[PDB]
Formats: C-alpha cells, structure tokens, sequence
C-alpha cells in the first residue's frame, strides 16, 4: 500500500480529457475520505466521503481559497462502503470535474478555480488502504 495521506503531483496541472484515477480499500469503521486537487495553498475541488455526519453518510465538496471554504455541494448517493474496494475516477471535463465511483457515475463539480494548468496536485487523505493513484490521457 502507499502511504496516506499521499501527494500525487498532477504535472503542469490538469486539461480536459485527462483521467485521475485512484483506487483502494475503505478501512473499517471508516469515518471520512478526502480528495484534494489543489492550486498551490488553494483546494480546487475537495472530495469528501463523510460516513458519519449526524448518523447519515453524504458527500462533500468544495473548494478553498485563501484559506476560506465556500459554498457545499453535498450528494447523498453514497456508494462507499467500509471494508471494500473502491475506484474513484475523476475525469476532467471543460466546465467541471466528473466522478465516477466503480465505474458509475456519482456527480460533477463545475471548476471554480479556472486556471486548471495550476491545480497541480492532488491530495489523497482519509480512512484508505490506498493501493494505486495514478492519471492518463482519454
Ligand atoms: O466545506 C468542506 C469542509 O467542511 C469542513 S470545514 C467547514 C465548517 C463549517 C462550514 C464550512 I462551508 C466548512 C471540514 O472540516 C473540511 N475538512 C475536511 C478535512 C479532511 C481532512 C482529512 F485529513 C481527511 F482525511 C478527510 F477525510 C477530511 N479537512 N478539512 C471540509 O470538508
Ligand atoms: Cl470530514
């Protein structure tokens, strides 16, 4: 396994048509995950299976700028489950961040932060076995 939380350079950032590819195994008793494509200090796009807010498991995303959350996009279709293996894939379109979660579709994120040749590199944190992360060219 790699060590979490791991950094994945995204070098020269990223473009549309270009496929990030993360794959592992929740933990048990698994309680968040994150994903973290970043500009410098700022997140882009923040990814974060919750399994225990308030008894309810939910998605968050969002993006930090100078230091400061802005508005959530949370996504109660939740298809993580604690001890199983998982592929997260998130494919970078024009106007937003498409993931798909064991090869189904599971929800977009439009780019907020739009110098995408900057979002440089992506953070993998949380309750993983993290095996591979990786990108490609579609
Ligand atoms: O809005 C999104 C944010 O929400 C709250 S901050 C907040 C409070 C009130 C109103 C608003 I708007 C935002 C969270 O604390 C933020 N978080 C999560 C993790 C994190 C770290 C790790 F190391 C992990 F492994 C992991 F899974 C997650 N780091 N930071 C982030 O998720
Ligand atoms: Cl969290």
């Amino acid at each position: 396994p790699l060590i979490v939380p791991y950094n994945l350079p995204l070098p020269g950032g990223v473009v549309p048509r270009m496929l990030i590819t993360i794959l592992g195994t929740v933990k048990p008793n698994a309680n968040r995950i994150a994903l973290d494509f970043q500009r410098g200090n700022d997140v882009a796009f923040h990814f974060n299976p919750r399994f225990n807010e308030n008894n309810r498991r939910v998605i968050v995303c969002n993006t930090k700028l100078d230091n400061n959350w802005g508005r959530e996009e949370r996504q109660s279709v939740f298809p993580f489950e604690s001890g199983k293996p998982f592929k997260i894939q998130v494919l970078v379109e024009p106007d937003h961040f498409k993931v798909a979660v064991n090869d189904a579709h599971l929800l977009q994120y439009n780019h907020r932060v739009k110098k995408l040749n900057e979002i440089s590199k992506l953070g993998i944190s949380g309750d993983i076995d993290l095996t591979s992360a990786s990108y490609t060219m579609i």
